[PDB]
């Protein structure tokens, strides 16, 4: 699955891992997060992250 990089701290959010510890199961696309998810790391709103790919 993709992966998302946090362009303020440099977090990467792995689609393939999710975010359990924040109420995210493994195989959770980045689209499907909730609106009020935010980066773990550095507090980021969705906005800030981009897509690794071309
Ligand atoms: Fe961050
Ligand atoms: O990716
Ligand atoms: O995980
Ligand atoms: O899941
Ligand atoms: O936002």
């Amino acid at each position: 699955m993709a992966k998302w990089v946090c362009k303020i701290c440099g977090y990467i959010y792995d689609e393939d891992a999710g975010d359990p510890d924040n109420g995210i199961s493994p195989g959770t696309k980045f689209e499907e997060l909730p609106d009020d998810w935010v980066c773990p790391i550095c507090g980021a709103p969705k906005s800030e992250f981009e897509k690794l790919e071309d």
